[PDB]
Formats: structure tokens, C-alpha cells, sequence
């Protein structure tokens, strides 16, 4: 049996009707149904999880205030703990990203500075291939290098010119001869260098008294190599240290 | 007082009966129950946190939808703003771990990768130990080395041989005498020198014209210092480089 | 609205009217109203069911993070990044990420920096590496040279780079460890009388922090000679 609705029920009650035991037994049916709601009938074993009830008699909730939830005159809220890593917004519960970490599409993910030579893949964090360079810039306090693929250069500015530490790269060293190394066009001053057999030598620093070295100049060169005889002549720009 | 329960009081209103005033005061106070559940009797101040009641009676829950809870057809739910570092299974609530991130038991990590030369520990994230080496086969393009206690070696293919750029480590340097340096049991052909006094010189690039790098070569030299007159005699094997 | 309960049980005192029957039976029905079950509403409101035996109860979504026990409503982490206590929901850091006012990446001195724009090598990671590539275990560095002691035997050698345009000089009586001068040294060599030590010994002083190093430096544009005083310190 479900209980007659009121409507139903009322004109059991109405002025010259018979109010039989069965019109009671469905008041008090509908009675009942408030303190079952509440788990307070025989058998019940009280407010369900979550419930609690008030000596007032008032339905309340029960948040475990110890695992993050919070009731209040707003509602049912999350509980954050504050700069803590989350965030809560109308869009709903996040993480805030501060120095080092970005969050978007793919989750929390390490932001990095590329120009400082680290990289982020689906491996990790590591060093791009080209922290080498930043690396070589702090050693010699340049401010400008060159690279490519047979020398890098760095560029130190000083007194009325500059200075320059140079490396050999694939098996190739640079050519100390004059009128081989040109910064802006114009052929170098000073060399020292590191030297081999036989008139062989390698430009380890090379020096112009009056051209400065700047974003853009232009550097020309003769590689050589200990294999074969022949040279790569390379012509490159400056580029600002990283 | 404690109300009777359904089947007790219909008793006192069964055929026959003259209800006493006690039986209907009983019948008020239990349907009075659905009231003082939702706040509604004298003396009250309403629903309870958390909930609403609606212009039809009925009790509903009030998410605080500013702060994290939605309540839908499906349930009672946390609101995560969606691809904010945040994810939501029937597991329960995560971090979504993007790249250079990961999750375990510890917490939210960071993930570095393995050859690229980075440490990760309870200090933080810093350069491990052995990141010079990616760095200095960068430096000269190399995809060949050793490195072992006094020396370290960079391998440079081309043409029909390989060059090889050469560091001193702890306080050492390479002999450049013929027989001295040997890849794969070759002596070299050419080799490039810092000059020291008298007969001193170190070798800092060596050649082999017909002879190529490649991981498991050997790489056997006579290291040298400038304190004492003995030699260290250094059999390795060329590694790839990271 | 509905009477009191007392005002109701004054109309039922030791002949009730209709409307006081009618007043009851709205009084009783509220129950049923409340749980979504009068003619015209359609069950219980969303997040509440009702059991078969009558009890209203919540309806947490068990696969979008609510759980509800004995112990009240929950949030339900899976044990994966976040931690729980009674100040609430927080992200739990392991190793390399601090949590402080969001959550961030920690950088240990090992060369990494962080900054607004994201992690990236510092300004004297390179220090690190030179000490590395030469297994030193003391260095100097300022404007004009850097300098990585290795100690060895009875005494130590260093490897030399040049800064700034400039070159260490292989002068006897030029470089000095402790006020002593170098015994051995190795150079790249230069026009006419130019050269540029790049290996320095001493064969009876050793290396460690706080020894004073001192040195001529020079370069190639001109003729002048910067006079270094600096001293030792640990590899990072």
C-alpha cells in the first residue's frame, strides 16, 4: 500500500463522513513518514551516513571536517588548505602554478626557460643541445659567440676591441694564418695558439685591437683539419650570448 | 516524551475506540517531524546548512557551486575545472602529471631524464655529476669518448679517420709521443700540442687517418703530469656520446 | 501556513473540525513533500536517494570523488599527488617540488635556477661543469681567469682559461699558490715573446680553501697587466 495523497486522504475527513480506522491508519502512516526519512522508526538504526540529527529535531549534515569537506551558509564546499598547491574558483578545484610548474592541457607540467638550456619531454627535464653554448659564454664572460659546424667562437669586448677563445669542432681547428680570421671584414691582430708538427698550428685566441664584436658582424674563417689537406672557408654572424 | 511507533498508535484509533486527547496529541507531534526536520516549527531558523527547500516542499541539497561541489542526477560530486592539473577517477581524486612530472606514493615529482644530465633529490633539482661530459661532446660535436681518471677524450669522425679533442683530469695530461696514444691499437698520425719546458708538450687533439670511433674501441695512452717523471698507462673503451 | 503543534493539539483537546483534519493531514504530509513523494514531484531531489525502508540517504558519486561513511562526507583522494588533514585538501611535494604561497619546482649549488619564466641553468652552473671535466676539487675565478686545482703527489697542478679578452702569464714568479711560485707550466704560445699558461704546478703546495691565489693576467690589445689577488675555494 502507498498512502493516499492529501487531497485523497482529506475528504476521509470531510464534514458527515465516516472516519474509519483504516482513514487513521493511513494518517498515522503519513505521520511516520518524516521520523522513517530519519531512520527513527523500530527497527531503523537512525540517520543515515552523512546525516545527523539535532535535539531541535533538525535534519543536518555531517561533513568529516578532517577530510575536506566543509558545510556553511554557502553550501557544501571543498576544503582547501590555502597556498597549499589548490585552488578553487567558480570553474570548479585546481592546482596553482607558481615558479617552475605550468599547468594546462596534458596536467602539471615543468615550465622551463628554453634560452637556458634545459629541455622538457615525455622523459623528463634535461639539458638541451645547445646549454653547451651558455655554458661556454659563462667560462670566458663572452657576450657574443659563433657557432657552427666546424668552430665556435666567444667574443669578449675589451679596451678599444676584443678578444675571442675559440674551439675546433668535428675533428677541424682554425687556421692562425693571416688574413684567415676576420671579424667585420678585417683580419685579425694577435694569435696564440697550440701548435702541431711540421708549420701545423691551431688558433686557440684571436685578437682585434679596433673592431668590436656585436649582434649581427659578420665572421669569416678558415678551418682546417690533421686528415686532409684542404679547408673550409665559413662565413657566419655574431649572435648575442644566450 | 517519545512518540509511539505506527502500529502502536493505530491500536488507539482502531473501530470502536474514542481517541483521548494524548493519542491525537501524539498523532500531531509525530507528523510535526517532517517540519522540525527542515526547520519549519516555531522557534526554528529554517534549513539547515546545506540545504534548500524548494517552492514544492521538497529538501535539496545547496552546493556551494563557487567552491568546488556539484550535485547532479549522478550524485554529489567535486567539481574539478577541467585540464587545471586536476583529475578525477572512480579511484578517487589525482594530479595529472604532465611532462618532466611524475606521481607515486612520494607525491607530485619532478621526472628527469636519464642521460641528460640532471639529479633529482630531497634538496631539489641540480646538474648530476657526469653533465659535463653531454656538454663537452656538444662543445666539439662529438659522438664519441672516454673519460677515466686522468683524461678524457672526444671523438670527431670524418673523412676516412677521427679526431679527437683531449682534456688533462686530475692534474694529468696526454703524452703526444708516437706509440703513446693508440686507438683500436693504432698508433696516431697528427696531433696538435701546448708546449711545456724543454721537452714537456700535451697533446690536446690527436688523429688517426684511417681509423673510425665507434662504441667498444679501445683507447689505450700514457698519461703524464708535471710533478713527478712517471707515466700512467690507461687502457679504456670509447662509450657513445649522451 | 500550518498551525503549531500546539495550536493543533488545542483543536484536539479532551469535536474536531474538518479543516483542523485538514491541517493535519498537510502537517503529516510534509514528510512526504520533503522527500519528492506527493502527486505532482518526481522522487527525491538530486544527491538524495530513499531507501525501501524509507530512510532518506545521500547519494555521493563514487567515481567523481565523494565518498560518505560513517565519519561523515568526504572527499575521496586516491593514494597519487594529494593529501588530506584537517586544514583540508593540499598537494603533497616529493622530491624537487615545494609547496608555499603555488606549488613549484626546487632547485638545489647544482647549477639549476628557477624564476618566473620557468627552470633553467644559473649564472655559475659552468663552474660546476669545468670542476667536473677536470675532477678539481678547488678553483678561483674573477674577471680576467678561472683557475681548477687539482691536488696530486706532494703538490697540485691547475688547469687555466682565460675571461674578458685576457690570459694567465707563465712568467716565473707571475702565478702564486700560497706566495709560492710555480714550479712547471704548460702554454699556448703567441707572436714574438707571447704566451698563455694554461697548465700551472706546484710540486710542494697543495690546494684548499682559503689559500691565496695571485697572478699576472694579460691580453692581446695592449700592453698592461691586471695584478690578481683571490683565494681558493671548494668545487660545488
Amino acid at each position: 500500500r502507498a498512502l493516499p495523497q492529501a487531497d485523497a486522504l482529506k475528504e476521509r475527513f470531510k464534514a458527515g463522513s465516516i472516519p474509519l480506522q483504516t482513514d487513521f491508519a493511513d494518517l498515522v502512516d503519513l505521520a511516520n513518514m518524516g521520523r522513517q526519512a530519519v531512520g527513527g522508526t523500530e527497527g531503523q538504526t537512525g540517520p543515515a551516513n552523512g546525516f545527523t540529527l539535532s535535539l531541535e529535531g533538525r535534519l543536518e549534515l555531517k561533513p568529516n571536517a578532517a577530510k575536506g569537506i566543509v558545510v556553511d551558509k554557502d553550501g557544501i564546499a571543498v576544503k582547501v588548505e590555502a597556498s597549499k598547491g589548490l585552488q578553487v574558483t567558480a570553474s570548479g578545484v585546481s592546482v596553482q602554478a607558481g615558479d617552475g610548474i605550468s599547468v594546462a592541457g596534458t596536467g602539471v607540467a615543468v615550465k622551463v626557460e628554453a634560452s637556458k638550456g634545459l629541455q622538457v619531454t615525455s622523459n623528463g627535464v634535461g639539458l638541451n643541445n645547445t646549454a653547451w653554448i651558455k655554458m661556454m659564454c659563462g667560462l670566458h664572460n663572452a657576450t657574443f659567440y659563433v657557432s657552427d659546424t666546424y668552430v665556435c667562437v666567444f667574443f669578449c669586448n675589451h679596451s678599444t676591441g676584443c678578444t675571442a677563445y675559440v674551439y675546433g669542432r668535428g675533428g677541424y681547428y682554425l687556421s692562425m694564418y693571416k688574413g684567415d680570421v676576420k671579424l667585420n671584414s678585417v683580419d685579425h691582430n694577435e694569435i696564440i695558439s697550440m701548435v702541431g708538427s711540421g708549420s701545423i698550428a691551431a688558433a686557440t685566441m684571436v685578437s682585434w685591437k679596433s673592431t668590436k664584436a656585436a649582434a649581427g658582424i659578420s665572421f669569416k674563417y678558415l678551418g682546417k683539419n690533421l686528415i686532409t689537406s684542404t679547408s673550409h672557408s665559413g662565413s657566419v654572424t655574431l649572435v648575442a650570448a644566450p
